[PDB]
């Protein structure tokens, strides 16, 4: 270590969408076919940020101190996208008002099984005033893009 800043980030969404593998891809560049956390440091002006990222298999305790979150669904499972409103609600009830939130559609490699079209997801994100990006934890597609967008925006909000 040295790190100038510790940013707590929470992953939230239905079981089976890819949260634990988003965590393992970003922090240790690995994929696998109660509550846990992992860390990874990035550098900007030479300023070093330690991302402390969480997921679950304590709601007040889980959200406390979080400065960012990824809201995650599965682009192949309609129910996971419908359930995003509920997870956003739980987040709003329990998180700091200045928390930075990003919508993520995972499993983008399952091209032929898509049920959620990207314009419909973008429409929802804009309504909730969030950025939206599609990822593949399996193929690594856009994983660094999603986490770095989140971390740089938290730094800007903080500064
Ligand atoms: N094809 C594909 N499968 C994935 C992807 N991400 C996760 N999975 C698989 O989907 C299942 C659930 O993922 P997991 O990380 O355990 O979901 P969680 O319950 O949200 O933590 C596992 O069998 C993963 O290997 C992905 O991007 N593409």
């Amino acid at each position: 270590d040295y790190y100038d800043y510790l940013f707590k980030i929470v992953l939230i969404g239905d079981s089976g969408v890819g949260k634990s593998n988003l965590l393992s891809r970003f922090t240790r560049d690995e994929f696998n076919l109660g509550v846990e956390f992992a860390t990874k440091s990035i550098q900007l002006n030479n300023k070093i940020i330690k991302a402390q990222i969480w997921d679950t298999a304590i709601t007040s305790a889980y959200y406390r101190g979080a400065v960012g979150a990824l809201l995650v669904y599965d682009i192949t499972k309609k129910n996971s996208f419908e359930n995003i409103e509920k997870w956003l609600k739980e987040l709003r009830d329990n998180a700091d008002s200045n928390i930075v939130i990003l919508l993520v559609g995972n499993k983008s490699d399952l091209k032929h099984l898509r049920v959620i079209n990207d314009n419909d997801a973008t429409q929802y994100a804009k309504k909730e005033k969030l950025a939206f990006i599609e990822t593949s934890a399996l193929e690594a597609t856009n994983v660094e893009l999603a986490f770095h967008q989140l971390l740089n925006e938290i730094y800007n909000v903080r500064q």
